């Protein structure tokens, strides 16, 4: 057939059950997850082409870069609490691997304040337990699917993107078939 198990996409061999409907994973840390925001816009390429009625969820992740990697998750659970994603990103990425500007938690906050975050309102989420709770949501969505590479792509806890089964030799293409491809997951 034109989509196939094994080829764009695999199949979790323990379904995850209550699972969000499209689940990316990333790092700060990670070169393709920078390729992929980045450069390759897969996120909102994605986003762009989902059926009505299915929600994207964007998870950080802990498994690299150490101490710092797990501030990053913490900062990325405030990201989501205040709603400033699309605001944190870009200097997010770039700070972490083109600048090399953010080596510690306050050189994250920097990020946000620069981004007009006020001072007061990221201390108090980022010690919050809202935020906690986010960072364990995060850790529980990684953990269901035993996840030890990113950046990934679930959809509804039973398949997992396969990019390496595509062409890279035009960007665009590449993202046009991994959006058609979610599509194709979610409608199945
Ligand atoms: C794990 N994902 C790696 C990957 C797979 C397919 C294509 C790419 C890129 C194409 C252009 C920049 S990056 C990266």
């Amino acid at each position: 057939a034109q989509y196939e198990d094994g080829k764009q996409y695999t199949t979790l061999e323990k379904p995850v059950a209550g699972a969000p409907q499209v689940l990316e994973f990333f790092s700060f840390f990670c070169p393709h997850c920078y390729q992929f925001e980045e450069v390759l816009h897969i996120s909102d390429n994605v986003k762009k082409k989902l059926p009505e009625g299915v929600k994207m969820t964007k998870y950080h992740v802990n498994f690299m870069g150490g101490d710092l990697g797990k501030d990053l998750t913490q900062a990325w659970a405030v990201a989501m609490a205040l709603g400033v994603e699309d605001k944190v990103t870009v200097p997010l990425f770039e700070g972490v691997q083109k600048t090399q500007t953010i080596r510690s938690a306050s050189d994250i906050r920097d990020v946000f304040i620069n981004a007009g975050i006020k001072g007061e309102e990221y201390d108090a989420a980022w010690n919050s337990f809202v935020v906690k709770s986010l960072v364990a949501q995060q850790e529980k969505a990684a953990a269901d699917v035993q996840l030890r590479g990113v950046p990934a792509m679930f959809v509804n806890g039973k398949y997992q993107l396969n990019p390496q089964g595509m062409d890279t030799s035009n960007m665009d293409v590449f993202v046009q078939q991994y959006a058609d491809t979610v599509k194709y997951l979610s409608e199945k």
